[PDB]
């Protein structure tokens, strides 16, 4: 009934062609809500068996009933584009919703409404193009899925996005607008990893894809999100949330559409200026809409639009007279159908994905959270942020994270020597690399999800915990190259102190410890002379 490509002849079956696109409603009741592939809001069904279980039903995407306020920020006689900012809604407590002119719309406004409570299919604006040709605007638009929302300009990666994550914003670091890839491999904290993201990322909004991996997803998705808060408001995660759903029961169609819906959606509020993370962990039910084609996608060539899907991620110059930016990040949940890889990250295109935080398994079970391998992760987005980090930060920023990731490399080389050989033959030199590595692991890499403080790792607390570890590294070896024991050197007692700096809210107190650190080694050095 409805396609992309257009209906000109007619095929054998009876269907009758609407002319049109699969396409969005955009704004202002998406946030709070669940749709399906396609933006058809949610149906709750009883429990039964299980617990819950949801279907998409051929509905409105947003509510024609509710009345929402409407400001003006434009009036009669202003010259207008598309993307420019015509009015507000305030759609939620923490989101105020821009409404904007519609792309391809541009002219001069000859009508706009007065401050009011409105529906959405009311006019709120009205606008004479250059040829005379009177266009009205209401709060809400539609958009074809399937076609990029037009932007100015596409910068390059640039402004880090913060997680407040020390092993993700440090050594594996996304960019706004950039493109991660997480394993979908359960058993690792990937739950809590994700969790942790949507919640302290500096994105504003943030659109949520699958909601199906599990038997029992869907009921932790309907019973416990809305309980979920934003910690950096106190207010409902849910009220800067779109969540889309992929489940074993709705149509194939339905969940291959369902990127193409969630990205849309983000586009349209990055289009407002704000930063929006995209978060898909549909893989498994995303995956199983491969199908039987059999007929005349082919051996020439494998379904490369998932490349285009990750093209459309990217910070933007946006449409609009004001110059404004805003952003798309994409991180996205991947999976082997075996146990090895199999070839998937080197499957779609020549790695469009450019960071990978390697959540392993092992680590988990050794208890080192969050269990990303810091050696099988990979970000090529640390060159591209550096400037930020350096200019905003710390002057020291990638000078640090390389001096500590070559010493995590030198322990690799040493632990798996000394699996070999044994540890009773290393030098005292290698005994303090292996001291300092195991620092940071701990004090570090290793992080607290579940305490008030450590949840979150500020820019500035992040460097602070570097320096104090790095000058530890050097007074270290400094140490033992005057021929200090490298026992007294592991009893240093502001070691314990260090241990501990990831609970300290106060970075002040974190920073004092370069001097404490300095002067104790003094102590040493007074004890073994010169």
């Amino acid at each position: 009934q409805v396609y992309e490509e257009t209906a000109g002849v007619r095929p054998g079956e009876p269907v009758v062609g609407t002319g049109a696109s699969l396409s969005v409603e955009l704004g202002p009741r998406l946030l709070t809500s669940i749709y399906d592939g396609i933006q058809r809001p949610l149906e709750v069904i009883r429990e039964k068996t299980g617990d819950f279980i949801a279907r998409g039903v051929t509905a409105p995407a947003l509510p024609r009933d509710k009345k929402w306020h409407f400001i003006p920020k434009a009036k009669v006689g202003d010259k207008v584009v598309g993307g420019d900012i015509i009015g507000e809604v305030p759609e939620t407590s923490i989101i105020v919703h821009k409404i904007m002119v519609p792309p391809g719309i541009e002219g001069e406004i000859v009508e706009i409404a007065e401050e009011g409570d409105y529906t959405i299919e009311e006019v709120i604006a009205k606008v004479k193009t250059p040829s005379g040709e009177i266009k009205e605007l209401k709060m809400y638009q539609r958009w074809p899925v399937r076609v990029k929302r037009p932007y100015k300009e596409k910068l390059p990666p640039e402004v880090p996005l913060i997680t407040g994550q020390r092993v993700i914003d440090t050594f594996f670091p996304q960019a706004k607008g950039g493109t991660a890839a997480i394993p979908g491999a359960f058993g690792c904290g990937k739950t809590v990893t994700q969790h942790q993201l949507a919640k302290w990322s500096d994105a504003q909004v943030v659109i949520y894809i699958g909601c199906g991996e599990r038997g029992n997803e869907m009921t932790d998705v309907l019973e416990e999100f809305p309980k979920l808060k934003d910690p950096k408001t106190g207010k409902p995660l849910m009220e800067r949330t779109v969540l889309i759903a992929n489940t074993s029961n709705m149509p194939v169609a339905a969940r291959e559409a369902s990127i193409y819906t969630g990205i849309t959606i983000a586009e349209y509020f990055r289009d407002m200026g704000y930063d929006v993370a995209l978060m898909a962990d549909s893989t498994s039910r995303w995956a199983e809409a491969l199908r039987e084609i059999s007929g005349r996608g082919y051996p020439a060539y494998l379904a490369s639009k998932l490349a285009e899907f990750y093209e459309r991620a990217g910070r933007v110059v946006t449409l609009g007279s004001d110059y404004r930016v805003g952003s798309v990040s994409v991180i996205g949940a991947v999976s082997p159908p075996g146990g090895d890889f199999s070839e998937p990250v080197v499957q779609n295109t020549l790695r469009v994905v450019k960071v990978f935080w390697a959540l392993d398994a092992d680590l988990a079970r050794r208890r080192h959270f969050p269990a990303i391998n810091w050696l099988t992760s990979y970000s090529l987005y640390v060159d591209a942020v550096k400037d930020w980090w350096h200019k905003n930060i710390d002057p020291e920023w990638k000078a640090m994270r390389d001096k500590a990731m070559a010493l995590l490399q030198k322990e690799s080389e040493l632990q798996e020597i000394v699996r070999i050989v044994g540890p009773d033959a290393l030098p005292e030199r290698e005994r303090a690399i292996l001291l300092v590595a195991r620092m940071l692991r701990e004090d570090y890499l290793q992080q607290d999800a579940f305490d008030e403080v450590d949840t979150y790792c500020p820019p500035e607390k992040q460097v602070t915990m570097m320096r104090v570890l790095l000058n530890f590294y050097d007074k270290t070896m400094e140490a033992i190259n005057r021929g200090v024991p490298l026992e007294e050197i592991a009893k240093l007692p502001v070691r314990e102190e260090i241990g501990r700096m990831k609970f300290e809210r106060d970075v002040s107190k974190i920073r004092s410890l370069i001097d404490k650190t300095n002067e104790q080694f003094e102590e040493l050095f007074k004890k073994y002379g010169a």
